[PDB]
């Protein structure tokens, strides 16, 4: 809640990339729905919150994933938790999906119509999101890669290790999950994964390009 | 370094966007590069470390951006910081830019060739990201959400209070930004930016969906 720098540096340094769980090891429903809080709670474009989290923690569904996740095809026989981060389609600015962002807000018939201008501009020609419906759909998806990244760091402040994974057959992933019914494939569709555990090997060393490569001042 | 439930949760409560900054309040330079340090050491997407961030502490330059940046047209003039992330552009395999990334990591001829048969399936099987010019970019452009993420999270722990910014003209902040020397655009494009400073109001409620929706267990 209040920490030191030396306590935040520490925080990010100790958050690595698990490849390997301890499979003993299971994380508590306490810990771990705290963790999604910290997901829950992330800022959003807008107010947005354009994601759904769905904890696949079905051994059968887990060995289902493996012949198309090769980013964690061991992960998945020893991770405590496996969260996919859905993200909403086509989140347009008058789309019933808007009309419950500011119905959330209390927005009055004007309040909305200054809303919805607002949503208008901000997507049509501020960030030229309705190109087409990828781009629509990843500015969504990236607003969850927010909620990806609290995650992993809520995670790591309980002493509990992750890692983030990309590395799937997207268009299989979304195939096999709707067809478990777990969510509607024209409502949303799949924008990241996460495990977490806790790791059986050291912490390796953070390699990074240094601060003066990545930050650029302008006085 | 470790936190408890109560404290995690309150640490992720307590960021909301600070839409007014008391101009008196400066944050400290060991401050400020504690919160750039939780963006350069956040994880990425096969380490690729898309992003660069311009800090604009040039106050005419700030000015500049205010006819085109209604989402922190008063931000501008009152807050501590700004800085404006960027993401790579054209991150191909097979591009030089990745070439740093292996080299970063140290990897011979042999790896380096394991290497590139993975990011070439992540980026054209897996995310199919080569589709065009916009799609490869903007999964760029997810990786720096995490590293914004951790710059709003470590300045709250910091208690440095921060507002994230997608609320400008992309086309006119690019080229302000690409005229005026400070980067390349044809090999980095504008992300999302981001304020930070001490708020000059109150904490507004924290208004989320709540976790019965956003969350689906699989048994
Ligand atoms: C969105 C995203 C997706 C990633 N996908 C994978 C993955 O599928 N498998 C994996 O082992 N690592 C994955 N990584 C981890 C990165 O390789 C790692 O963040 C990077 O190499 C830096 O290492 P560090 O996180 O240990 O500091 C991913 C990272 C991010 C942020
Ligand atoms: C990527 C991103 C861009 C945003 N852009 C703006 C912006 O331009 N101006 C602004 O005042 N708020 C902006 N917001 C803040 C959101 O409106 C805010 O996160 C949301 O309403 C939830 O409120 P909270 O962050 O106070 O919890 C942005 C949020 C995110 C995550
Ligand atoms: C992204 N990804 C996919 N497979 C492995 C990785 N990695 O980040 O090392």
């Amino acid at each position: 809640t209040q920490l030191t720098r030396e306590q935040v540096l520490e925080l990010f340094h100790q958050r690595s990339s698990t490849r390997y769980y301890d499979p003993t090891k299971k994380i508590s429903d306490e810990d771990f729905e705290c963790i999604l809080e910290c997901g829950r709670l992330s800022p959003s474009s807008v107010g947005s919150e354009p994601w759904k989290f769905l904890v696949i923690q079905n051994k059968t569904l887990r060995e289902k994933m493996k012949p198309f996740s090769w980013g964690m095809i061991n992960q998945l026989d020893n991770c405590s938790h496996l969260v996919v981060i859905l993200a909403k389609k086509n989140a347009r600015y008058d789309s019933p999906f808007f009309v419950d962002v500011m119905a959330r807000k209390g927005l009055n018939a004007e309040q909305q119509q200054a809303a919805l201008t607002k949503y208008k501009a901000l997507q049509e020609e501020d960030m030229k999101l309705l190109e087409n419906d990828r781009t629509l759909f990843d500015w969504c998806s990236k607003q969850t890669y927010i909620a990806l990244a609290n995650m992993l760091t809520g995670a790591s402040a309980l002493g509990i290790d992750s890692c983030p994974i990309e590395g799937f057959h997207y268009d299989k992933m979304n195939e096999c999950l709707a067809e478990e019914g777990l969510f509607d494939p024209q409502e949303y569709a799949v924008s990241v994964a996460a495990t977490f555990g806790y790791r059986s090997r050291d912490i390796a060393k953070k390699s990074r390009k240094g601060l003066d490569e990545v930050v650029k001042w302008v006085g």
